[PDB]
């Protein structure tokens, strides 16, 4: 049992729910949030944008020292830093930005990063900003990951047409 609430289950280990993330994560504090990170952990906008605008920009800060240290990202990767107020880790996963021409067959090995954690708060990866179907980043997610994902949708209007669209 765990404190996520009001979501609808898609399958064994899926969940999803028309919710703001970071509202989501304030409330919930779960062990892990997924932030939809680009490679040099630049969170400008979009999910990232508006986490770390959430943490009164220390993730932001925190990014800038890891980047420093360790240099970019992969594009499929991801590292695990501090969840700050929102969370005890946020897990900063680097989907394929289609608005860059990445390949979009990253996909499946960004959410492969979530079988390292075995619950997760997270966003569609690749989706919004980053230019990718919601649609087939949903059937991404259930295709491959195997642990229990709480999936939160910014928009209603998306959320509905996930829901009533899924297999
Ligand atoms: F400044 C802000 C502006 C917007 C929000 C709503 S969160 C959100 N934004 C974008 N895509 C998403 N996908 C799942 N959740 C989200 C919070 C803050 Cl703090």
């Amino acid at each position: 049992v765990n404190s996520f609430s009001g979501y609808l289950k898609l399958t064994d280990n899926v969940y999803i729910k028309n919710a703001d993330i970071v509202e989501e994560a304030k409330k919930v504090k779960p062990t892990v949030v997924v932030n939809a990170a680009n490679v040099y952990l630049k969170h400008g906008g979009g999910v990232a944008g508006a986490l770390n605008k959430a943490t009164n920009n220390a993730m932001q800060v925190e990014s800038d020292d890891y980047i420093a240290t360790n240099g970019p990202l992969k594009v499929g990767g991801s590292c695990v830093l501090s969840g700050h107020n929102l969370a005890k880790h946020c897990l900063h996963v680097v989907g394929p930005n289609v608005n860059k021409g990445e390949d979009i067959q990253l996909l499946k090995s960004a959410y492969e990063n979530f079988n390292q954690h075995e619950v997760l708060l997270a966003p569609l990866l690749s989706a919004g900003i980053f230019g990718a179907d919601p649609i087939h980043s949903l059937r991404v997610c259930v295709d491959t990951v195997r642990t229990n994902v709480y999936l939160a949708v910014f928009d209603k209007n998306l959320y509905d047409k996930l829901v009533s669209s899924f297999l």
